[PDB]
């Protein structure tokens, strides 16, 4: 009931995760949608752009078969099962985008989704955060990382977004100061994300993560005042 596991506290998560990739608070607006944005990763859906491309959105269908036997998307399961890995949309067109809306209507599919956020991103992060000993906010920088950044191991990965901000600075759980922490593993963040594209809009920290670090707001309470490409938002 701590921390980020506090229902309040991660639907805040939520929403400031909305902001920046859907620039809205309304993250459930999403359940729904889906496009193929010609990234490479072919169809991109759900709340947190599961891909036909990269084996999430195959993982996600799956557990929504198990739980809901016959379901309107199962019948893709073989075509996705079959295109994972590639942009092709071979036994997917052209019923699977009007499919998926339906199946967006069912509590069942959206709470599928809501699980698998949590299995992959939401759960790893904030236990790898309340480990490093770090209250609300830290919590939060460490989720919105892990949700742009992933949790691999390649040089951008969460893990070494961490790995970097640990080698500048010691975490709380080794005696480290919680501020210095946080403003090491917020650098390491942008250089990440400067990495990934130099000229990358930094906002998410810049003028949100960064700035409730500044005002010492590192158990993450309203009012919350923020920016992310010049969109300001406030949740009360």
């Amino acid at each position: 009931a701590t921390g980020l596991d506090d229902p309040a506290k991660k639907d805040i998560a939520m929403q400031l995760v909305s902001s920046a990739e859907n620039s809205t608070l309304d993250w459930k607006a999403q359940y729904g949608y889906i496009e193929d944005i010609g990234d490479g990763r072919g169809y991109t859906a759900g709340i947190i752009g599961f891909c036909s491309g990269t084996g999430d959105m195959l993982a996600l269908v799956e557990r929504y078969t198990d739980r809901s036997p016959g379901n309107v998307l199962a019948s893709y399961l073989p075509a996705l099962r079959e295109v994972d890995g590639t942009d092709s949309h071979d036994g997917l067109d052209p019923g699977f985008p009007r499919d998926w809306a339906e199946a967006a209507k069912d509590p069942v599919f959206q709470q599928a989704q809501n699980d698998e956020r949590d299995r992959v991103y939401f759960d790893p992060a904030v236990r790898q955060a309340k480990d490093d000993g770090l209250g609300t906010l830290g919590q939060f920088a460490y989720y919105d990382a892990i949700v742009m950044h992933g949790g691999g191991g390649d040089s951008t990965s969460f893990g070494s977004i961490r790995q970097r901000a640990l080698a500048e600075a010691e975490p709380p759980s080794r005696g480290g100061d919680e501020v210095a922490y946080l403003d090491a593993f917020l650098d390491a963040r942008v250089w990440a994300m400067r990495q990934e594209e130099a000229h990358s809009d930094t906002s998410r920290v810049d003028t949100a993560q960064r700035v409730f670090l500044r005002d010492g707001n590192l158990n993450l309470d309203p009012p919350l005042d923020w920016q992310v490409y010049g969109d300001s938002f406030h949740i009360g």
